[PDB]
């Protein structure tokens, strides 16, 4: 449940997501133009690392979040915090 479609194209979805995570204080590292590793330190000082993939799916951009390291529910909560911060680009 950590994925959603956007109302934007690949590079505007990549851009809106990047600043949202950078404003939230998450580290933003790129992989292959639509693959990004996001890192932060969650409540109680544990490292939280998850990856994002922006893929085109039927004339829409799907932003998928995959937990890489850290607590699962803190991942689910950090995803919901990101989704809320850019809820205006989230497609129905």
């Amino acid at each position: 449940m950590t994925r959603f479609f956007t109302k934007l194209d690949a590079d505007k979805s990549y851009q809106c997501l990047k600043e949202t995570c950078e404003k939230l204080g998450y580290q933003w590292k790129k992989s292959c133009m639509n693959q990004v590793t996001i890192s932060t330190t969650d409540r109680r000082n544990n490292k939280l690392i998850f990856k994002v993939n922006l893929l085109e799916m039927d004339d829409k951009i799907l932003v998928d979040f995959r937990l890489s390291k850290g607590d699962g529910l803190e991942f689910k909560r950090h995803f919901l915090k990101i989704k809320g911060k850019l809820i205006d680009i989230v497609s129905s």
